[PDB]
């Protein structure tokens, strides 16, 4: 879509908006299988018995990685979730009496099918690999008369097996991303079709099916009556294609001669915005959301839920319904923010700071201050020894001109180094020690 | 065993113990070794040299790969540790003159073998692939006729070593956690059993074989003489089967109408707790330490040693022998911590805040403060837009009640934004404001 | 070269120097391309089929992966930067008309070649894979009469797609370090050497193509007219053997016997340095830079740059020139430090710390305070229940004498819990809260 943007000179800090939503808010846990087989010499046949033995130390080697349950500005803000406390509690269930059972008849005539738990869970299965019909048909005849393409059809088989049991085995029974050996593309796209969601989640997870593995967990469950099952936890989209915008903050000093005697003031609300539920969805690691095109991928579980007021410290900092958060300190050192459609420059100090174009170089030489420099016409902006490519994408960029709220304080009384600050709480604590002076 | 669980409403935290520690202590270091070979066209035989590229490719990357030495809330407090200074030093022992083929000699006729190195070192010595030999006897006599089935076999036999090749390209020749290519199933229990450690240890680590893999480091070491040698840093377990203990903390707020007015205080000593030789060992990033069953798999070098009197804090944070560590501010966020058996709900604001069962949905409303549900009937939290899935692990909570200790503080000297602070650092610094007013 | 250290006393730390610079820039873009085929049963038919499946499904995988557009204590002072937007632009440049067949035709008959793009991008083009002439001219003739040797070769050409192909799924497109799937050590080297950059940049980057690859990024561009293409995006060193030097730091607090009556302070500004045109290139993660030898590989994105001054910190804490930065606490837990040549101890309360030799065990006892010990004798360190192993590369060590700068503070006017201080900054607190007193 339209991308924009929009830069306030007076709290040195830009909003990008046109983006839409794509909020993880829940899970959906499917139970894939691999049904496995309780089992001189010539050449070939040599190499079917050490493709054999692969297969084997790879089916002990799971058994014994099962010993145990399985396990795994403003973030410090953030509560903290179990992510695969819901795979886990449907692995626990599969533990139970003849549960597996249950699942290995559900599949018998079938790949997909759909299985009640005993408490009351509705999960998707899959059988992905039958080994069991493979060595019980084509091996087992011949070691109870070898060519050479069962050999290379054997290992091709068996890779699959062996590749999940080295990933389950580095990462001690939990992977995140959702590798193909886990879950192949086909495999997973006809997974999200049998699943249980709108034809616009389907949509959308087909699309980005990326995102998807990146968000989905696989969780070594259970070896039983040659079924080898392991539950992959993958995302649900319950916000969709509500508008988010990403907040670019950066320090607004002071620029005095005399150094030491500048304060500095810096927005500590950056990160993704998405509206939801009549509230705001804010994930203050930008890190943790994914963006593709104009679609934003976050995960709830890294979101605080702000009063949707928050969204008028972009305009009016001094807004008399959020108390808007800022961190206050004296180290006006100088660094670039790269936005979405532009750069922003906090310049202090003796930093040369420039922004330029392939073809013919610099362009603008920033003064000391906080300030920002479209996309358009810029490839790259230099803030002392560090070069910043800026993101070419398209979209129009608006410079909102107002006065750098930093001018509004008396540095006498200015309560430099707080971090978990806001407005008011500077308001309140210069007026106490204006009280005293 | 039996995981039990206390929550604090006085101070807004949670204990989770029952656990029993394996905690990482010191390091055993192995050299694993995989002895080399120094060296119209029939379709079978145009595979072997293309292999056999591959192989030469190899060593001479790994050649490359070592022109240089290798190399690698109150975290901030820890110390700061060189994980690998141990492996670094053996394998700077392997490049002395002849130190080399002392390994070469020890293993000419075992595959396991111990060597004393020149400067007292005792290490298991390891030789998983004779490449020299299957070249030299099955490879050499054709390029001095050939079949499928041994380009099948060498390109079996050469794959471990473009393996291992492969992951030291990516990881600058220091890798984490050792990959089954590096160290099969087979091979680490082996050299487990060899190891000079006790039942105990050897029990404990043949039963978690993944969580020693995560704990462990692969020193891609020297290439000489025909022999490819890398050093495999193994975790000694030197505290095994003390208590420990998980604290979880969540913010305590007042609830005032009029907002803004509230304050709030949150322990930062969250983290794991052992009891180890006397003290107790603190882990604060509780991300560090991994959990199987009720065994906790930590390493000291991201601990702190503290008096054992901490866990004073969670009876009576205003014990008088240890000064409990709290954070204080303004920030009013609500948010949950999901605990070992339960969900602590920090609840602030115009936040909608619950707890649900699968089957009957909303079973709990929280109010304003901080509160606590345990796993036993309830399957998820919410906290505004997010939602939490509760650990299904069973055990028995006990809700301790108790009044916030927030209440005990006049919000008008109350000092908001302080991080590393404490139940006496706050109280000194209400009493200097106090001596003011 | 010769790595020596410092250890100043009066401010728990320790400069490391000797080192030489290899800092990234800027970026250099190149385009990897691999030439793709628009396309009873026999045993070896069948596994022909089979791998022709793979092949396909690797390329509708990556067609659908590209539906979006690529993406992707002091540290918090740092600016951000994006740092594949100059490859992202690149590749937005390669969905242009015809800009795809313009390189084509550059590689028609050549697999190395430069091509200057329509905005004026002079870009290396290399084609690694002719997937077209393999399948076209070997795997046709049999489709539109197999040997087992076609089937191996044939699963041996496909299978660096279908590796590519899994980097990208479980990357979203974007990968770092750039795997020798990506790029063969051989392709990348010969890369380095047509690249247009010095010699010494080229004997740099050839001789440390482990770290070459880890500042790379992979990016997945575009599939159109046959042609599989993604950006590959390699370091510019554009500093080069300068000056480095390591600061290390560790708490220093006074050693009364009343607990709770002591303050601490520690230098904040620790991390890498770097001269770099006349300034100083500041990088406060020094997990950011990577250590070959003598030679320190860092990325001037995540470093601030700083007045030379900021050296005076070292041998004058109290220096008129550079307001050197600290942090303030009453914390005063124990910890060590291991630096390049030796070990701080920061020793309080009651821990037992002691530095050891391997074969006669503990060699020296803290006492209460911060101290040093040189890695010239020395194997571990211990600092309560955690073990360190110092770094043993040679290098001679000085210990500076000085008294340590806390005792000059007044603990009753002391300012605590300050973060992001100075020694101005607690100068002006201190002599405020005296004017009261
Ligand atoms: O380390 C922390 N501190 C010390 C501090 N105090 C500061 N003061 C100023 Cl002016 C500027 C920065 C400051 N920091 C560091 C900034 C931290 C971050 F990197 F996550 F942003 C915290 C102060 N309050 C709240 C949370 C805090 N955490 C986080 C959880 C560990
Ligand atoms: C609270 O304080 C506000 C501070 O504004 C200005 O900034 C500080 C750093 C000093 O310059 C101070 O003297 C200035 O007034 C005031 O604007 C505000 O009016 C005060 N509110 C009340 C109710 O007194
Ligand atoms: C030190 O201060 C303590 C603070 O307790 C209470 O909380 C603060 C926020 C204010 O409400 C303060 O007026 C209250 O007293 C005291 O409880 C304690 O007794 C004081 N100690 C001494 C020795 O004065
Ligand atoms: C500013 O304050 C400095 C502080 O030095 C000493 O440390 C503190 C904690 C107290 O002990 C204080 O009384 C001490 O003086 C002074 O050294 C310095 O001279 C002061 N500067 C001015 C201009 O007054
Ligand atoms: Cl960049
Ligand atoms: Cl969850
Ligand atoms: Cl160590």
């Amino acid at each position: 879509q339209n991308i924009t943007e929009e830069f306030y000179q007076s709290t040195c800090s830009a909003v990008s908006k046109g983006y839409l939503s794509a909020l993880r808010t829940g899970w959906y846990t499917s139970v894939i299988t691999i049904e496995l087989s309780n089992i001189g010499t010539d050449a070939k046949v040599k190499l079917i018995k050490q493709e054999l033995d692969k297969y084997k130390n790879a089916v002990t080697e799971l058994q014994l990685l099962m010993q145990s349950t399985p396990a795994t500005f403003l973030g410090f803000l953030l509560g903290v979730g179990s992510a695969i406390a819901s795979g886990v509690a449907v692995c626990k269930v599969l533990h139970l009496e003849g549960e597996v059972n249950k699942i290995k008849s559900a599949l018998l005539s079938t790949n997909k099918a759909v299985v009640s738990l005993s408490n009351g869970v509705s999960v998707l299965t899959f059988k992905v690999l039958d080994l069991k019909n493979y060595i019980d048909k084509q091996l087992l005849p011949i070691l109870n008369i070898s060519n050479i393409e069962t050999v290379i059809e054997f290992q091709q088989k068996n890779n699959r097996l062996l590749e999940i049991t080295r990933e389950f085995s580095v990462n001690a029974g939990v992977t995140t991303p959702v590798s193909t050996y886990m879950l192949t593309n086909s495999e997973l796209l006809s997974l999200i079709n049998d699943m249980p969601i709108t034809n616009d989640q389907k949509k959308l997870m087909s699309n980005n099916v990326q995102i998807v593995r990146q968000q989905s967990y696989s969780i070594m469950c259970i070896i039983k009556e040659e079924v080898l099952a392991y539950v992959v936890q993958l995302p649900l989209y319950g916000v969709i294609d509500t508008p988010c915008w990403k907040l670019h903050t950066s320090p607004l000093c002071t620029t005095n001669t005399k150094e030491g005697s500048n304060i500095c003031l810096t927005r500590t609300d950056r990160g993704w915005y998405c509206d939801n539920a009549g509230s705001v969805s804010f994930f203050p690691q930008a890190e943790t959301c994914k963006v593709q095109s104009n679609r934003v991928f976050c995960d709830t579980m890294n979101s605080l839920t702000l009063p949707s007021e928050v969204n008028l410290c972009n305009v009016d900092i001094f807004n008399p319904k959020y108390d808007c958060k800022i961190m206050t300190s004296k180290t006006d050192v100088s660094s670039s923010v790269i936005t979405s459609l532009g750069a922003i420059v906090s310049c202090y100090g003796k930093t040369k700071c420039t922004a330029s174009n392939k073809n013919r170089g610099i362009i603008k030489t920033f003064s000391n201050g906080c300030d920002y420099v479209s996309n358009k016409g810029v490839d790259t902006v230099s803030v002392g020894n560090t070069l910043y490519y800026v993101n070419k994408q398209e979209g129009k960029s608006l410079y909102v001109k107002g006065e750098p709220i930093i001018n509004f304080y008396d540095p006498l009384v200015f309560p430099s180094d707080e971090f978990d600050a806001s407005i008011s709480q500077v308001n309140e604590k210069i007026n106490q020690s204006l009280a005293f002076i």
